[PDB]
């Protein structure tokens, strides 16, 4: 029928040939209780009947998530997180959340449950119930049992499935979840705004439904671009983000007010009954959500006194390594594929027990991978069942001896015109093709150790191995000549002078645990308060979890600085109502002093285990 | 705005571009039939009375004009437009009819209105309507336009010269699609390029906006295409029965009226030559190695005084003439030859015809000689001191100037279609793959085929003095097969010395220099497929890709002959079938191949040596 | 041979070398005082009446003539001898007196017989005695000799010209050791290069044949040299008290009579110029940046007719002039500049004076201009339109041609010797390490120091038009310190555009172009150490390495000032001490530094701008 001299070569409707494929790709627009339809992609393996469903709710294009590679094999199209479920021939379902890509409705960044912050009548929990109810009734190859798994935002939606859960939901696996974006997850770390992690993200995810408009750049080095803008508000304005909803929310709520308090997932889940078995999967070097997963176990563990529901896994992983291969992270090398080992030996037996009635594998309450020693440990609690103070001392020393001094302090000048680069320049966006953003938390800290606007303390080389576990807390007694200040505290494992197993790692200042504190929230996280100039004030800074052995020949190091640019916006070092729109005149040099006396003993509070 | 209910995504978002050094104008220009074409106009800020540089593409004009998502004009344009962007030209990219943002139907390389186009419009009429709108609606322009582009964009550049708009002042066609059957993208002298054709026809023609893309079931393509058996079963496994260009490829395996009427060299020869042309070809172009030299050959006699036509032949692969070209695989050239050509030859060429700038004395032929690493000014291609001689295949794997004796002599091998010779070392992957080295393949080390028993090898002794070659080598092959069909692959190789002090890792390197394939069924007529007489010594004329090279002292000249180049080319069954696209499995049989070297049958490479 | 008892190793073994294209002749030539020097003579087979190219080295002649263990002469000789090997010259490498295979005592860069040499022999007498033997005992020789070499081999090449043998017809000294105190290997205007001097003196002088080598207890040299405190404690930690050159360095920290009488530029200026000289210098020489330009400066007026001295300044690091030089770090040049110079300039220069081949018109000054990427023929260095301009440091981190009118204006920083500025990003490793990038350190990105509070930064706005600079930039620094001693590091940087279309990963790249350090105690006189006046504005004249550069549009000109460059240079205590080599730990104190920019004190970079 085709005419070679006039007809278009492109057919009116093309349908790819998928009869040689080992799976069926079912695309559906499931209507919610308010009539709004959500784009749902259902991957049913061929040759199977009565198989469980593994569900993931994503704001990152379900049709691209279920197409890792353009392949005829189900094992090749699914994300690496779904490797064990694909091998077990589960039904794999990816759904676009309300308002994103193929799904209808409006979009609200991490849409909270119905209440004071949500008056739409629906939320992620109601949308999940309507989705699961349709899947268990309209997929004949299913056994009527559903599980929800996912990382970061997909981990946030996974946690939302447990609120008023559908009877078909049997278990959840939330990886590196978004729990509290203000306290220490994606947008802020104890008040300090993550301008680089928030602004391009909000632009790409909220300018259009289908990410058709993406963040433009005028400079390869982001350090220079964010410094020239002066503040986060001017960078957002330079991209015309005034109409972007999440930027409106970020600019209007810089403090831990009612908006962030009511959204805290750990606070929310504690105020709800716990019935869905949970496998909390966290990473020690998670550069995006290091606060989420351990805080989640801390408040959910007393709700499960025995251990019939809540399980916590803490591996040596960056943000996404728990969901993929993890044999190494930067120059650190672990004992085999830790990520692959976890999903095959812990996650799949966990899922198969609640979804296919398979024998229940004895999983500990806490499964922690100890770095340095390179071993998985079965623990009853986190931290496991001595607390010690590691004091900053004179001549750049770090030790367990309490200073008996009357007036002793270490001094440096912090200049906002020259902020300390969080990494060696050029600094590039996390999504750039040549980005090592995933390896930044194990970065060598020697580039800052030589700086005059950074303080350094270190122990003598250790003769015997030292084991640390749990959460270190920095008891910082510090003074500033200004009326505001950011306080960065880093715990570093200094490798020996010479390393026989890897010579080029000699003297390597490996960052182990580090975090920032915006001083204006010292007395109250909800109310921004000015600091008294030259006055010595006490700071309580809990740092990311540690599960490490400081091996013999290694040193324990502490580094203190007043900036971490361009990841965090600069503190002007003079009090302003909102640092998002701080005037250029407010950015001024300040004399910073870390005190170490009997009255003011600055130290790291660590759990040492034998 | 209510934080408790309102959608965070605004109804209409417009990016902030007032701090950009350029303005982006997106226009749906209506053609003479009412069909609108998506046109992306990039105007440098503050500029006035500047020319326009137009490129017509089937590869997403909105993506071509966004190399990087930048506020700088220098960063958004393809590297090809680096000199035009620096000169502050208006850069325009338009989606061709039926592709991406444009309306209408899509016909693969849509030919001129006539027996193969009854729609009423073609690329030349669409170009005329586009140029007319541009010079009338862009006030920053001086009313002068030039068309530049490579491959398909080179084909559209050539179509601008047919019934040209008076505002078109010059054209720069790079590595253009000229003859898809004779030796460009789809076939090489009848041998079908299944790997370059099937995934490309699928991706560009399944949907208007390339929303449905070629799927894979195997990493190694060699394995995938061999298991399918023939090109037809590979196309049917992807459900390509409704894709128009596949229907054309399957219905026209021979060089019939369909391909003869579409040959750009033959078409442009029948039309007036009025627009100045700068033909840019590459010596190692892995996609369109036939087009550019054939274009100069047919258009040079139409311009005797050398007023409009110029031919540039660089040491480039398919895309290197339009970007940086300091090296290609292990070969290292004297600086960025790509950037050197655009800044010193292409930009002064354009500036003269578009801004009345002083006329640069560009030669008739600008040829880069490999080995010697030097650009030459030539009056013709090949240059006319010079001498055209024969390089005879000899006994004991020798290659020399000595003519063969009368006595019976030949080299024998068995070609097994169940074990086709891989065109590259395995695993073979598609050209678009992230880790693909498809652009470097024409300079591959041929040592992997040299030790194979289903491959014939001949080599000279190490040269004591340099040997210079220029022009097109022609293989005069006298060969017999025990089958009724055969493919004949002829390769010219520069064998690097045993030890190389400049780069030790390159010792013994059998660098491919000029190679092509001939489908034996088209020995007497390219338009009609005829069977080969079994065991009969038959003569083949195989013209090979252009050369401009110095075989340096210590180097050897090598000739390799084989009967398969898989999976890039589909296998010849070695038994005559009406259509090799749908050849049944029983037709694929082993054959005894003989390359004869006697006084009566002197197999040789006809090369043009220059002093 | 008995398989059950006899040793498998024969008493005497001789390698089979009759398949080699060269003859290796090894001789112990006696000097005028009876001391024998190990000489390795490589004679190409099948050649008579061919010249000799001599190289005198303290770096194992038997190892230098064995680049690769090969049967081909082109494979055993250093890349420097690639053109002389192809021309089939006799290549000779000799161990200098007291090193490896040679007899006698060893004196580091043994000066001519005089107040610093009472032995009766020197490099010039040993050369005369060597050339006389070679011309009388090699029958394949034509009787003509040329001396070529780089660094120490360049220093011995320069010594061949003092009272030269009648057979010496030409010299090609590359990146020569001229003045180890002023700005070459050991010191740069007083600042001691501890990392370059101590491991070298240890390896070259602990034993005759380098059998005992410098040991290490730390991967990062920054920490190791900082823990030592001073250079003296570092030398004591390896037990270098008996090492002769260390005794000389420790006893002569200032530019006294020891260093003054050894300056090759001052020494050659008070000697007749008879031997044709081809001075080969590199723009980015990380070892001998001072030597070669200073040689032309003092030897050019001795040859006003330009019939003997020629200066060549390429875009090369220390060793790139003697090998392949297509790039340096992220910088990319137009082809192999190193190979281009040796084939087209050095070989025709040698063949004219050694084989009577036609004289090539070599310019007086042959300079490669970076940025523009072009070789220029100049009549003098710097070229004569040209004018001297002042590039003033200004307020708000600005740099411009506007002279300040302010009465009180300066930029302040605190220099902390406990935290010295790392000369490179850590870990800093020795130059001889396998993974070392020591050769690319002068083109290092300077953004790591730009954000530091103990570093001052000034930059122009992006250039609208290109700015060409040539010759030697001189830093006229007006600075004060709260201490009584200081080091002043002045850096000239080419800031690449915010975004680079040719190479995106190079956006914002603070490329170092020309930089040097000045030891403050020598402000008024290099020969005597003098304390600085605390809190007083003092004038410093700091000549910086040669420039031949075009600051392209979009690029910025940047100046950076700091007080340390560790561990390459030892720390200035910042309090006056008699000898910094043995400076006590309590002498190292923090100091408030100020760079003034007033009408009375206008700190600027004196640059030669050309049209």
């Amino acid at each position: 029928d085709f005419s070679e001299d006039s007809d278009s070569d492109i057919p009116e409707k093309f349908t790819p040939k998928t009869d040689l494929f080992d799976y069926t790709r079912r695309e559906e627009m499931i209507p919610m209780r308010d009539g709004v339809k959500l784009n749902t992609i259902i991957l049913i393996p061929k040759g199977v009947q009565n198989t469980p469903i593994v569900l993931t709710r994503t704001p990152y294009h379900a049709e691209r998530r279920t197409l890792r590679f353009n392949s005829s094999s189900l094992s090749m199209v699914v994300p690496q997180m779904n490797d064990t479920t694909s091998a077990a021939r589960y039904i794999i379902v990816y759904q676009d959340v309300r308002g994103k890509y193929g799904s209808e409705g409006g979009y609200m960044m991490n849409k909270p449950l119905t209440g004071p912050l949500n008056t739409t009548g629906t939320d992620h929990s109601t949308d999940t119930y309507d989705t699961i109810d349709w899947l268990v009734k309209n997929i004949p190859e299913s056994n009527g049992r559903v599980a929800a798994i996912g990382g970061s935002y997909e981990g946030y939606t996974t946690l939302m499935c447990t609120i008023n859960p559908h009877p078909a939901l049997k278990a959840v696996v939330p990886f590196a979840s978004m729990v509290d974006g203000w306290m220490g997850d994606d947008w802020f770390h104890m008040g300090a705004f993550r301008q680089e992690a928030s602004l391009p993200y909000a632009y790409n995810q909220e300018a259009t439904r289908k990410n058709e408009i993406k963040w433009w750049s005028g400079s390869y080095d982001t350090y220079d671009a964010y410094l020239r803008a002066g503040n986060a508000g001017a960078m957002a304005a330079s991209r015309g983000m005034e109409s972007i909803g999440f930027w409106k929310k970020l600019a209007a709520h810089p403090s831990y007010d009612s908006f962030w308090q009511q959204q805290a997932m750990d606070k929310m889940l504690a105020q709800h009954p716990l019935t869905v078995p949970m496998l909390i999967v966290g990473g020690l070097f998670d550069q995006e959500d290091i606060y989420g997963s351990p805080k989640l176990y801390k408040v959910l563990a007393p709700k499960d006194p025995e251990g019939k529901l809540v399980h916590f896994v803490l591996g040596p992983w960056n943000h996404g390594q728990g969901r993929r291969d993890a044999r190494s992270l930067g120059p650190l090398q672990f004992e085999g594929d830790t990520g692959g080992w976890f999903r095959r030996n812990v996650m799949q037996p966990f899922l198969d027990h609640y979804l296919k009635d398979a024998p229940k594998l004895d999983i500990p309450r806490v499964l922690s991978y100890e770095t340095g020693a390179n071993a998985w440990h079965r623990y009853d609690d986190w931290p496991p069942e001595h607390y010690c103070d590691l004091y900053v001392q004179e001549d750049g020393k770090l030790g367990f001896e309490m200073p008996a001094a009357k007036q002793a302090f270490d001094e440096y000048v912090s200049d906002p015109a020259k902020p300390v680069p969080y990494r060696q320049r050029p600094t590039i966006p996390s999504y750039a093709a040549e980005s090592t953003w995933g390896e930044w938390l194990v970065d060598d800290q020697r580039h800052t150790a030589s700086r005059t606007d950074v303080l350094v303390w270190a122990t003598e080389p250790l003769k015997e191995p030292l084991r640390v576990a749990g959460q270190p807390v920095a008891r910082l007694f510090a003074s500033t000549s200004g009326s505001d200040a950011d306080w960065v505290v880093k715990i570093i494992d200094v490798w020996p002078d010479e390393v026989p197993e890897n010579p080029k790692l000699g003297g390597y200042q490996q960052m182990l645990s580090a975090d920032i504190f915006r001083g204006r929230y010292r007395e109250d996280f909800a109310v921004a308060k000015p600091l008294v100039p030259d006055k010595v004030l006490e700071y309580r800074i809990p740092l990311p979890q540690v599960s490490h052995t400081f091996l013999p020949g290694h040193r324990i190091m502490v580094q203190v600085q007043s900036s971490w640019f361009p990841l965090y916006d600069r503190n002007p070092q003079t009090f302003v109502p909102n640092i998002m729109f701080a005037p250029p005149e407010s950015y001024r040099k300040a004399t910073q002093r870390v005190w170490r006396t009997a009255e003011y003993p600055t130290a790291i509070e660590i759990h040492i285990i034998s």
